[PDB]
């Protein structure tokens, strides 16, 4: 049955649109590098990403902002979430604390400003805006080149994988903090970066998928995953048992399975079928267990009760095990 | 085999109370030389094995934006453009470089320690550049891809600049498989590095019982680090580094560099147009004499390693 997987990849691999993006976005930046707040504002990476596969029009950019200095308070244990505290052009923003929603107020407030100059902003990923057709949504993103936080620690463990070498690399590399919420002044740590580097770099060896003989089938199965929920997520568009699940998540169980099958030749195109139905049956598995380790944080249970109800992962592993059991019809469904 | 591994281990022994010193002289020198030499920092070593007391130091400058004229088809000689501008005098910019340099003592050298002053350039690299670092089918295409946009170096030595890779060498060597977990593990433990040590090992002994005959004052560990390099590019396969066939990985190392020496070429690993074995550099009766010499060595399980 792997012959219609590849249909399906054929399809994907299919589905002027970029020029408009990275227009309107040379010219928020430059607008945004005017305000003292937010002068070393850049691009993360390549201005454009598709985190659905499905949207080729909806795209979604990251600026990030270094912090020189900061110090982070674990908020409440959660590993994951963090304060920000600290001459310094961002003491504009509430206590000690940095404000994300004060830090979100300018940066939303510049931008809608700077569209005016028909460029649309949704109603209050920070800033949403509609190029009629093309979608961008913006994020801000602290940088910070100091070392990774103490619950980092266990996690990324690539070291039987892509190896310790590299992952001591990656782990000089800054990090990224995101506003999300709960105590409404909490940042949450990214790293957003490493995994487009690890994607792009995922063999064991270094010549993996430059040629013939070692041609595999991770990039494959990853599309494949976020595919299949993406098309689960707008079967029930209108009702709501989908809405706590993510690509985000998808792709952690992924990286998990890329720990537990370190070798090349487990990933060997010739056995698509075999390797895309095992990873099916890893985020399967998560669902019922209710553990999905944040492959950065692994205390951060991603599937925890208190984050998705047991009802949600029910229905959502019901869906997923019809689709194995009939060869997948919500591929070529929409 | 078993000599040579009792080689090595004799090598690593030799191998760290000097350090130390060395570190709070040079740490301190970039001091006075930041106060002219602005973006001056160090880059990164024992050029020479048999010589742990010697080590060598290179200090960058980035130049922000140059304009390179290549020196009549040299393809690694270059004028610099764009104080001691007359062209770059390389004679001037050392002359103030020496001079600070001995006068917070109280190229360069100071336990000896030879001071570099490089030029750093964040430009994209030479032309002469464009078909070597042949390490796509090794190493890979992305790695390769990768390493060229990292910055390239410009180092002094009838007023010229020569290209300078040292730092794409010294990355190579420490991350050296095909595989990324070569020799982290038992199962996949190779003897690249360890050829190419014996490689350096056998030429300096061979110097130095040598030297009143100046035979092989124009031979260098650089042509055996070129030469591993190359020998690394015909064998890009882990497997072929087997560790337990380091005896003859080694025989291979030696006899590509006698093939070098015979056929009188040697192609910089990185300007292939650049042959550090040419007659214009390197008298034939001094190849047929390091030739003779580690034929000698090889046929007789190599005498000048006890
Ligand atoms: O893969 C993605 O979809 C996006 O993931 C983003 O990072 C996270 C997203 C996340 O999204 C979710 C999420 C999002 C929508 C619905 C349910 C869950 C949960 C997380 O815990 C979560 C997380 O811990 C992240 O670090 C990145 O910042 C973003 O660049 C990336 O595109
Ligand atoms: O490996 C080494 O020993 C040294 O290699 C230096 O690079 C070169 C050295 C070189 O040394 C020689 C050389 C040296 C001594 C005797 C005969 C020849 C010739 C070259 O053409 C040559 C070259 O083209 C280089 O690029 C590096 O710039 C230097 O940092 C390093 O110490
Ligand atoms: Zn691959
Ligand atoms: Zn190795």
């Amino acid at each position: 049955g792997a012959s219609k997987l590849r249909a399906v990849l054929e399809k994907l691999k299919l589905s002027t649109a970029a020029g408009m993006v990275k227009g309107v976005v040379d010219h928020l930046l430059l607008r945004l590098k005017c305000d003292s707040a937010f002068r070393g504002v850049g691009l993360l990476n390549s201005y454009y990403e598709h985190v659905k596969i499905s949207a080729p029009n909806e795209f979604d950019v990251m600026f990030k902002l270094e912090v020189p200095r900061i110090q982070l308070e674990e908020y409440s244990n959660t590993r994951a979430y963090y304060f920000v505290k600290f001459e310094n052009p961002l003491s504009q923003f509430e206590g000690e604390i940095l404000s994300a929603s004060k830090m979100l107020s300018k940066f939303r407030k510049i931008i809608k400003e700077e569209i005016n100059d028909d460029v649309i902003m949704k109603r209050k990923p920070a800033v949403t805006l509609l190029i009629e057709k093309i979608s961008v949504d913006i994020t801000l993103a602290l940088e910070s080149k100091s070392s990774w936080p103490a619950s980092t620690q266990e996690g990324l463990r690539i070291q039987n994988w892509l190896s310790a070498k590299v992952r001591k690399q990656l782990r000089l590399k800054p990090f990224y903090l995101v506003p999300k919420h709960f105590q409404e002044e909490t940042w949450r740590l990214s790293f957003s970066h490493i995994e487009k580097e690890i994607l792009n770099n995922h063999g064991k060896s270094k010549t993996c998928c430059e040629n013939k003989e070692e041609k595999c089938c991770r990039k494959d199965c990853l599309k494949l995953m976020k595919y299949l929920l993406e098309q689960l997520k707008e079967r029930f568009k209108d009702k709501k048992h989908l809405d706590k699940f993510s690509s985000y998540h998808v792709k952690t169980a992924f990286f998990h399975v890329c720990t537990q099958n370190p070798q090349d030749s487990q990933w060997d195109r010739k056995d698509l079928g075999l390797c895309f139905d095992n990873c099916v049956t890893y985020f399967l598995q998560c669902l019922r267990t209710e553990k999905l380790e944040n492959y950065f944080i692994p205390e951060f249970n991603l599937f925890s009760s208190n984050l998705i109800d047991k009802r949600s992962k029910e229905f959502l592993t019901k869906q997923i095990e019809y689709e194995r059991n009939n060869e997948f019809p919500v591929f070529d469904e929409f």
